[PDB]
DNA sequence: ACGAGGCACTTCTGGCCTCTG
DNA sequence: TCAGAGGCCAGAAGTGCCTCG
């Protein structure tokens, strides 16, 4: 109801708005509650061994950014993510523009909760 | 959530197989009120049940239905389970057929709604 | 009878890759 | 190159058939 049914419409631009592709990914972003990004962001970290992940605020629920050292399936990752819900809102889309993406997540109205190098994409190649 | 098993006294009709890859065409289920009204329907599009039934089980209620088709329980199950909520269910193959309906009809039983006027007799069970 | 379980699909899952603009 | 659509693939999971004890 309530609940968000995208992503913020800021962020639209670096997301994936592939529908019918078998195409595999290496940055993904989630957007879900309070509640779920917690749990979500050390689930997410062992399963995928991310090379980066970080916490987000937007307009009062969370997102969840990361890299993985494999190409992983939109869905995949999306069923994975599920199956830890039922139960809350989750919105799990592959990232083209991850640069622009995490600068976007640190910036107004966004800002970092958490993340596990700091400063990320801005002070580490990921290459 | 709440029961753990079918009512005690229904236990002799039901299958228990674990391990069987056999199917059947009598199941029942036990579940919510809620739940069990929807299921009624739903089973019925589903599997278009030769018959179905909807009764009261002690605080809940209990799905019964025969198909015209043989299936896994775990079919049943695999479908019924995609409609809750974490809501409780038990689903199990009913392997006397007449005898699990005919007590699902008397005390402490009793039946909401059935897709045959009148309901099933003796004869209709082979 | 009925539970165990061999078997045979078929559907699902989650990767690969090329094509196309 | 990029990214979405989709061919293809292999291994897992699903949901039937059967016969054996």
């Amino acid at each position: 109801v309530e609940d968000p049914k995208d992503f913020p419409s800021e962020l639209l631009s670096f997301l994936s708005h592939a529908v019918f592709s078998n195409r595999t990914l290496a940055c993904f972003a989630i957007y879900t509650t309070k509640e779920k990004a917690a749990l979500l962001y050390k689930k997410i970290m062992e399963k995928y061994s991310v090379t980066f992940i970080s916490r987000h605020n937007s307009y009062n629920h969370n997102i969840l950014f990361f890299l993985t050292p494999h190409r992983h399936r939109v869905s995949a990752i999306n069923n994975y993510a599920q199956k830890l819900c039922t139960f809350s809102f989750l919105i799990c889309k592959g990232v083209n523009k991850e640069y622009l993406m995490y600068s976007a997540l640190t910036r107004d109205p966004f800002s970092v909760i958490e993340e596990s190098l700091p400063g990320g994409l801005k002070e580490h190649d990921f290459n």
